[PDB]
């Protein structure tokens, strides 16, 4: 397309040493006998086929394969973009054409809807050269559909079976990793020999666990926004009059958000897992925002750069508590709703609730007021609600600039508050992954490959050591089972892999604690220039501040 | 941060002339000058400057006015536009150059810095920190219009205190509005003190046959269509989101056209056109309607659409609006004086003519009252605030409405998902690109020669923007020749008329040929992220909009 797209088509992705030997000179090395986080017990019984397989690593030496002949394999992308999904597929189509030229590679389109429904393409050579080192899961598109029922399952098997498969790689987040488990269980129970093997994809970083150190396209994502929020931290400094709210994508974890304030070095970063841990209330959040932005207003400051998550409003204990209580006050006195109005039916709300979340919900701007009404509305048949109708960056601002016009009335604030908001999400999640995620990615699907010439089914590719230089990284392989528990919903008990959260003990949130009173009152940003793909190795290949102090 | 350790070692690339020794520089003499139009009345305001010669320089003796170490002031105008802390570190590097003992001071938040003796020495070590970096923040910048007679004797007082050879003022058309007066007081009142502009911002709205493009243009271009590329890659990847983006350009469409030819979106609105065919905002909105539908029959249910901050004073039917709301404030402030937003909602309905009233309460409430704010945010220089008005979200809501009237007859059976960005601020103080590197190097570096050859009332100029720096020409363009009368706040003034895109230049013409291939199909391009080191081709990249207009 442009200039740019196409001398980058043109790098090589850094594999691991032992990747790049002949298949026949990749000996497997045998872990211990893995075990569940929890309900080690039934976990035996949904995953009687798969369950405590060793964790494998690969070193040098003589191995003997378990093809010789052609492989075919399908791929499925599932789920939201992240930069370096088409690096994933590169690599997998390398390393199938080094073993036979003869093998295949089939592409699932839209999800994997495309496997059930056998939409599919051949990606061809000259296919995917065009995609090599792009953004994007546009190659066959995505979707995020469930393989759940016996009908579905079967079709599942069926479309392998009539396409040739060998194996069936999914890339995508926790729920998908989930599903790529009991499909690979499903195969085995029935006695067919078809491989799953699953691969870690999320830019919100909600994937991952003692053995894989990162989740594939938060590095690309991260830098993006860091290089968007360090140019409005010096545009602030540079007019003096503008306050800058960034929200980030992803309603799950802060990982995003601290890792954008360690590039940065904004006023102002919430961090949703600490929220609620320390169980704040909506006002002691606006309270400590307030303070802030007072204390530079008297060092003769007027501006400041504030990041937020989008998932926040969810993490507030006092908000949940205040939507379960007015529903309550909805499925009793049914009737009396008729038939009514709102807004006349808000004061049946502010009459009914009890003194203290009377006194929560009428501090809301008004606006805020009448869209949580609309969320109890429209809960689903279980009757659960969302508060998606409530944009936390907004809900703050406004409440903010109220605190701050009654404390101008009564002069006690001479300064002026001037709010700007943005909203980052869909403008790093499809872009041109960095270095990092070009060879991370390129490196897991190449091993997703070895995966499958073992025999293997039911693993997640997996690459280890990745503060250290590609060459030097380590290439293996996590049990699917072994990140699960079990989930209730609903009187039944579905196997999940649990999203990983930001961990308040962790060396990235400490740091962050350590250094935030600091920034918040001076202005000691940090300005990250957009990602680098010529020049010096460790301008070009450097890697988050998370994966930085994690490590180490 | 590690980029900005190796960046900051960046050595920004002159034109041949301004490497030779300022005695072995000569001046060339050329054609002379006038103004736009109104020409009559600014021949009695600018006596003393008017009709300049264009000037050059090549290899040669010439005569050079300064024997002594200078002192230069230098103020900082307007908006960021990445580059201008290259404009600054190329001054002090020549005034060094020329005698180590030169001083350079920066007059802190623009020129109002300059009114009130607020200032600090810009030093060796200060300026090495900001070398190659972005936004304006080693003396900050403001908006303040110096008018008055008080305020030009205040200038002249601040400006003799410091023992002030020469003033250099980096900024826009209002800015540079305010260096042609200043220049003019200074020699009407008969002082030696020299004032050179410099071409700055991101709009691109400061332009003529000599000055082939301001500085800032390219860098912020540059990072929007970035984003831009990206949000195309993801509707193509997901295939579910109209994606609407408002962009920074104040009145003039250069930055929406620039990002249009950079990335081939489904729909770009070029607010010049709009107002040469006099389309009503129903008229654009149903357009941008059947390009949507069909997209949709073609099974396409997403894409992108450039929205422009300015088109509201393009539109005649909102422009008139917006005119005569102002004008009933100007003219009946202090009832406005005490009252909230709805209390001035209620004054302004009721004073209304009864047309552009129904005009009026025709748009959704949340831009009725952003209209009112944008009157009353109006800047110094009386330019409305455009960038706080959500003009993208305007379509959006009007878009809905004309979908949901097809879905009503069965002839729209698509989902709209429409996501609204605003790219602006983001884009001002970033890293500035080779070109902007380089340019502004050069025209700092370039305003210094201008003043050792004892010139007033210039533009510092360099020609031949598309050409390897070295093959760059050097010099300086009168301030009076971009100039024409206007009326802000109720009154007629002498100010920089703003360059507009030109409907028969190069840029609109490929952007038109090739627009209706882009709406039906799916034929985005994807630039990167701005490249820093590396290959001379990826790394002096320019935009298309330079390239175009100097074929
Ligand atoms: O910085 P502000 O006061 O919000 O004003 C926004 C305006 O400044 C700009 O960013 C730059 O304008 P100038 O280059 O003319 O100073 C315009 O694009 C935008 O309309």
């Amino acid at each position: 397309t442009s200039l740019f797209k196409q001398e980058r088509q043109k790098y090589i992705p850094k594999l691991p040493n032992i990747l790049k030997k002949d298949f026949n000179n990749i000996s497997l090395v045998y872990g211990e006998n893995t075990e569940a986080i929890q309900d080690r017990q039934a976990l035996k019984e949904f995953f009687k086929n798969t369950y405590g397989l060793p964790i494998i690593s690969f070193t040098e030496g003589e191995s003997s394969l378990s093809f010789s002949k052609a492989l075919n394999i399908g791929i499925i992308l599932s789920g939201g973009p992240a930069p370096g999904g088409h690096n994933v597929i590169s690599g997998v189509f390398d390393a199938i054409k080094k073993f036979n030229p003869n093998s295949k590679l089939f592409g699932f389109k839209g999800g994997p809807l495309g496997l059930l429904e056998n939409d599919k393409i051949e990606l061809t050579e000259s296919l995917i050269n065009s995609y090599r080192n792009t953004g994007g899961f546009d190659i066959v598109s995505s979707g995020r559909t469930k393989i759940e029922t016996e009908e579905h399952y079967n079709k599942a098997l069926f479309v392998a079976k009539e396409n040739n498969l060998n194996a069936i790689i999914i890339i995508g987040g926790d729920d998908s990793n989930t599903n790529a488990a009991i499909l690979a269980e499903y195969f085995k129970k029935n006695g067919e020999n078809i491989q799953v093997i699953g691969v870690p994809k999320t830019i919100d970083a909600d994937l991952r666990n003692d053995h894989i150190e990162i989740s594939f396209g938060f590095d690309s994502a991260t830098k993006i926004y860091s290089e968007l929020i360090g140019n409005l931290c010096r545009d602030a400094m540079s007019t003096k009059k503008y306050w800058h709210f960034v929200k980030l994508m992803g309603r799950s974890a802060s990982h995003v958000a601290l890792e954008c304030a360690l590039k940065t070095h904004p006023n102002i970063c919430i961090v949703s897992e600490e929220v609620l841990a320390k169980k704040k209330t909506l006002s002691e959040i606006i309270d400590e925002m307030v303070s802030v932005i007072l204390k530079r207003s008297l060092n003769g400051d007027n501006f400041g750069v504030v990041i937020v998550p989008e998932g926040l409003i969810e993490f507030i204990p006092e908000v949940k508590s205040l939507m379960l209580e007015l529903c309550d006050i909805f499925d009793k006195n049914e009737g009396e709703f008729k038939g009514l109005n709102i807004e006349k039916m808000k004061e049946i709300f502010v009459a009914k609730l009890s003194d203290y979340m009377k006194g929560v919900y009428l501090s809301l701007p008004l606006f805020i007021q009448f869209e949580l009404i609309k969320s109890i509305l429209e809960r689903d048949p279980h009757g659960n609600f969302n508060v998606s109708r409530v944009p936390t960056e907004k809900l703050f601002i406004e409440m903010i600039q109220s605190r701050l016009n009654d404390m101008k009335k009564r002069g006690e604030y001479k300064g002026s508050f001037t709010p700007v908001d943005h909203f980052f999400g869909y403008e790093g999640r499809s872009a041109f992954p960095s270095n990092f995620d070009s060879d991370y990615c390129y490196s897991l699907g190449y091993n997703a490959v070895v995966l499958i010439l073992n025999g293997l089914t039911g693993y997640m590719s997996c690459i280890k050591n990745l503060n250290l230089k590609p060459t030097d990284w380590i290439a293996g392989g996590v049990p699917l089972t072994m990140l699960m528990n079990m989930e209730e919903r609903y009187g039944e008990k579905k196997p999940v892999i649990k999203k990983a959260l930001v961990d308040l003990e962790g060396r990235p949130f400490k740091e962050f604690v350590k250094n935030r009173d600091k920034w918040a009152l001076n202005n000691l940003y940090l300005y990250p220039g957009p990602v680098q793909y010529f020049g010096s190795s460790e301008i070009v290949d450097e890697i988050t501040e998370t994966l930085k102090l994690e490590l180490f």
